């Protein structure tokens, strides 16, 4: 289930949270802009780059602990804030979430691991609902 | 489902209200102690007197509250907040509440009315849950 998922991904956090990522950033690709750094280089170009790795897994452990602190895939209010009040979030709109979610479930599904896919598009929806409410646009 | 068995309920609040409180006291009759003049009674004493009818209607009126502002049977921390500061509740633990969900939960498979137990039984979990957050014993 979803408390499963979270260990899933914790286990092989570098490779779950670069999977991911970059297929997010595969299904969406004008998303790519708000990551300057990231313009213009293969998959293999970006797993050499220190902060690609650090980005990634760092945005991943976040999620996971939003993920664990929620009940039934309804998060904590205090951390739909911190990820509003995060200045690398300045610019961003609900929109934005909603993709990266669409993006995961889409890859869960995909993948020859067993998820609780249907979940994690709830947790999606719910996290959304909480960002809105926190003040993001 | 859930959010339908709000509407259910508060469609016939007052029957609704007494039957599932008479299903508890009557599951659990050492809860009578927490109420004054309610012992010695058989269920239609207890409907015929001037408070039970009026404090059971008020308990499911915020039941119902409580309910329909969770989110997949989620309730907010402020509305445990409230039930864990309520003067009227400064003798309870967390097993009262449980024990209440418990004989709800057992009235709903077994009435003629669609209810979606298992939610109820979540909710009452989930609730049980935040009145521990929110700090009761
Ligand atoms: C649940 C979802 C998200 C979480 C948990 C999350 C978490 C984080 C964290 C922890 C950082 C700081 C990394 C560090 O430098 O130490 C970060 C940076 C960033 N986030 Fe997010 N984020 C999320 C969603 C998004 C989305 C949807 C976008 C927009 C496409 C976005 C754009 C960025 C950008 C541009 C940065 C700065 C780039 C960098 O780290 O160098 N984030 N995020
Ligand atoms: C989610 C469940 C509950 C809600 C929403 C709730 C709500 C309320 C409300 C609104 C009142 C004031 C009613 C009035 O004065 O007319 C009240 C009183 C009271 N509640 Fe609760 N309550 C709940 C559970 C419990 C449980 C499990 C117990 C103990 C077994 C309990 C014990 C009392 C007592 C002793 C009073 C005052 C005495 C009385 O009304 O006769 N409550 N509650
Ligand atoms: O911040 C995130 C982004 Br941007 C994309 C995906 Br996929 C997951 C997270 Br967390």
């Amino acid at each position: 289930g979803f408390k499963q998922d979270i260990a899933t991904i914790r286990g092989d956090l570098r490779t779950y949270a670069q999977d991911i990522f970059l297929a997010f950033l595969n299904k969406y690709p004008d998303e790519r802009r708000y990551f300057k750094n990231y313009v213009g280089k293969s998959d293999q170009e970006l797993k050499s780059m220190a902060k690609f790795g650090d980005h990634t897994e760092k945005v991943f452990n976040l999620m996971m602990e939003v993920a664990d602190r929620a009940t039934d895939c309804v998060p904590l209010a205090s951390d739909a804030n911190t990820l509003v009040q995060m200045k690398q979030h300045s610019s961003l709109t609900t929109g934005n979430f909603e993709k990266l979610f669409v993006a995961l479930v889409e890859y869960m599904r995909a993948s020859g691991q067993s998820f609780d896919s249907q979940s994690w598009d709830r947790f999606g929806k719910n996290l959304v609902s909480a960002l809105s409410s926190a003040g993001m646009k």
